[PDB]
């Protein structure tokens, strides 16, 4: 039979439990959270043909994983600040790697672009991996950037932030993989710690 | 293999990335060599060492046609992703510095003159890790005729291999953008 991913939910981000020590993970279990089917024509194989995908894999699976990702943890002395790395975005390889497979990318706005063929299905897309259909007219980079962060109280602080990442791949009707996991850090999406 | 370029075209839409080729290679103890899908016995008896594989390609920075003494801004990336960084220190335990030199973390530390030597590349001495970044760059034309231009940048990608040959990894792309090589069509 014709595989069917395993759609997960994803769990909310860790969190502090009584302790101002406690070390939080740094990565969260990645959870299957959608998927859509795509025809063949969308999807240009590496290692497939035309005659061989119309026989053997008519349709592609377009796969969304989430997890959060730890930003960053420390803990501060009263009214001390620091900085630290922050990552948005998505690499240039991922976005070169999702424009070739299924011909499409993603805008500065963090929504899709659709391209070629791929632009007649962008609702169906963007509904069944709930994401949005993107107005901008160019790609997002990936960015690693400081931030600083000043502890407001007059006492010591735990504070940790979690970050949502996104990982995007395609896949055969029968499950094999014809990508690696393109990776897309949604830095408007954070859940801050604090203890 | 060399970077391409315009014979005698001007119109000519060169290759947007050139055919990988192996440069590479070196040999790492299947103790540093984190393998998601065998156990201890299954690495010591079937690969008790890894490869860990040096790629390298052209990559087609940019290419215009300007008219007479026209300008224009174009993107550039240099560096490498977080994820690729996260991946190679969690399998090999290694980054890349900030200088484009490798850090050697853990058990790799003890092999890092093997393998900066077996690989031809360097010993980061950097205390940050490269990160990715994509910025713009402007050209003008210096001519008052046609041009077209091209720039090609050789990138470098990294993955591991058990002794068999069996790929364990994504590629690790590496964008050092000083080493590019840069075209024009009417050259002289």
């Amino acid at each position: 039979q014709v595989p069917s991913p395993s759609i997960g939910t994803l769990p909310p981000a860790p969190d502090f439990k009584n302790d101002i020590n406690e070390q939080l993970p740094d990565k969260t279990n990645p959870v299957i959270t959608h998927f859509s089917t795509i025809p063949y024509i969308m999807a240009n194989d590496a290692t497939f043909n035309s005659h061989q995908q119309i026989q053997y894999s008519p349709y592609y699976k377009l796969v969304r994983i989430q997890y959060w990702e730890k930003v960053t943890q420390r803990i501060l002395g009263p009214r001390d600040d620091y900085e630290y790395n922050k990552t948005k975005g998505i690499s240039k390889t991922d976005q070169v790697s999702m424009t070739e497979t299924v011909s499409m990318s993603v805008g500065a706005d963090f929504g899709f672009m659709f391209k070629g063929f791929s632009a007649s299905l962008s609702a169906q897309i963007t509904k069944e991996l709930s994401v949005t259909k993107s107005t901008s007219t160019t790609e997002m980079t990936e960015e690693t950037y400081k931030e600083k962060y000043t502890n407001p109280f007059n006492y010591e602080l735990a504070r940790a932030q979690y970050m949502l990442v996104n990982e995007f791949y395609v896949t055969r009707m029968d499950g094999t993989r014809i990508t690696a996991n393109w990776t897309l850090r949604d830095n408007t999406q954070t859940v801050t710690r604090i203890f």
